[PDB]
């Protein structure tokens, strides 16, 4: 064997979900209707959702077995720790992926306590808050000319406009200039900008959750095509919240902190493998403190779907005993989430792997030097805003 795989460090996005209770409401108020109700809860891991999930974790449980880094059978304390946002659908998310990494082993999960986990809930925590002033300069700056940036997305606007309005009746999301605003909380928002994102992302999950046709877009959106062309809204606004530099610094620090400390020698806990499950905004920040830029096929630039993960493995070179880290984002396309398609090796998880000078194409993928990976990922974390989180939690 010319490579061993020593440690996985994973940051799962929660599965299928229906809108969140808000975003629904703002949807419904930006198209002047009412949009589906899912036999999933608002905000829930719907069922298809989990056995999206499943099969992803069954997938990379025989990976990762057939890899050396979990034994065979059931796992132990060694084998792996799972942590997952407290919400609802993120701990069913990560019960899904263990459920199929380790049939029938009833695997247990971990989540805080309370409604806020210091790696996920960051904007609870007074170390990791953004300041409202800092937040809005940063934003703007970013933003730039907005009335320019929404001309560039007219195309994709109109394809939006043409799924979910009606003939006749009025669009208002649809007529409102794009300005920054901030609410009291310092939450940062584009207007109309950032709903239509909702909207979307709304669509891409009624899609990958196999929405009946005339429950998703009332008939309009029939192709995995016409998901795809909306989702630049998506990374727009992503662009503008999430993956803003000083955002993802003062939100994203401590994740990627505890990330990288994790995928290290003489980490704490002692497993092969630490699963993160949380949510698109918690990836987004990483990536962007590790200033990696994806673009699947099927999908449009930094999109983060359902039951994606963005994983770190550290890797060993049987010969020298060097180390190395590989890190790659994953997710599955459009319609293979639509038809509980199995990855396999016509249907493959589709893939992106970072790299820099000094990586090295092998035959487990593109393995960087450990150190030099390691300070390249984390240049851009703020100390101050990554305090050190015992990994694992109590209960």
């Amino acid at each position: 064997r010319d490579w061993q795989l020593e440690k996985v460090v994973e940051l799962s996005r929660a599965g299928i979900r229906p809108p969140t209770a808000g975003n629904r409401e703002a949807i419904e108020a930006a198209t002047g209707r009412p949009w589906t109700e899912w036999t999933t809860h608002d905000g829930e891991l719907t069922g298809h959702g989990y056995a999206a999930v499943v099969n992803k974790g069954r997938e990379e449980g025989q990976h990762y077995r057939q890899l050396g880094l979990l034994q065979a059978g059931c796992p132990t304390a060694e084998s792996i720790y799972v942590r997952a946002s407290p919400l609802q659908r993120t701990r069913a998310t990560a019960q899904a992926l263990v459920d199929g990494a380790f049939p029938g082993c009833g695997v247990a999960i971990h989540y805080a306590n309370g409604d806020a986990d210091p790696l996920f809930q960051t904007d609870k925590f007074a170390a990791t808050q953004t300041d409202p002033a800092r937040q809005l300069a940063a934003v703007k700056e970013k933003a730039g000319d907005l009335a320019q940036r929404r001309q560039a997305l007219a195309p994709t606007i109109q394809l939006l406009k043409q799924a979910v309005c009606q003939a006749d009746k009025p669009c208002p999301i649809f007529d409102t200039p794009w300005r920054v605003e901030q609410s009291k909380s310092g939450k940062t928002t584009i207007s109309g900008l950032s709903v239509m994102a909702n909207m979307v992302e709304t669509l891409r999950l009624g899609w990958s959750e196999n929405l009946p046709l005339s429950q998703l877009a009332w008939g309009k959106i029939a192709q995995a095509s016409q998901i795809t062309a909306l989702l630049p809204l998506l990374t727009e606004n992503y662009d503008l919240s999430n993956d803003v530099l000083y955002t993802a610094q003062k939100r994203g620090s401590v994740l990627l902190n505890a990330m990288l400390d994790g995928v290290k020698p003489e980490a704490s806990p002692n497993v092969r493998w630490l699963l993160l499950v949380a949510h698109d905004t918690n990836i987004a920040m990483v990536r962007t403190l590790m200033n990696f830029s994806w673009q699947l096929p099927g999908y449009s630039r930094g999109n983060i779907p359902p039951g994606s993960s963005l994983v770190l493995e550290r890797w060993r070179d049987a010969k020298s005993g060097e180390r190395y880290l590989r890190v790659y984002f994953q997710a599955q396309g459009l319609d293979d989430l639509r038809r509980l398609q199995t990855p396999d090796a016509q249907h493959p998880m589709l893939r992106q792997e970072w790299r820099q000078p000094g990586c090295r194409q092998t035959d487990v993928g593109t393995l960087c030097p450990f150190q030099a990976a390691i300070t390249a990922l984390g240049q851009r974390i703020d100390r101050p805003s990554a305090p050190a989180v015992a990994m694992v939690l109590p209960k």
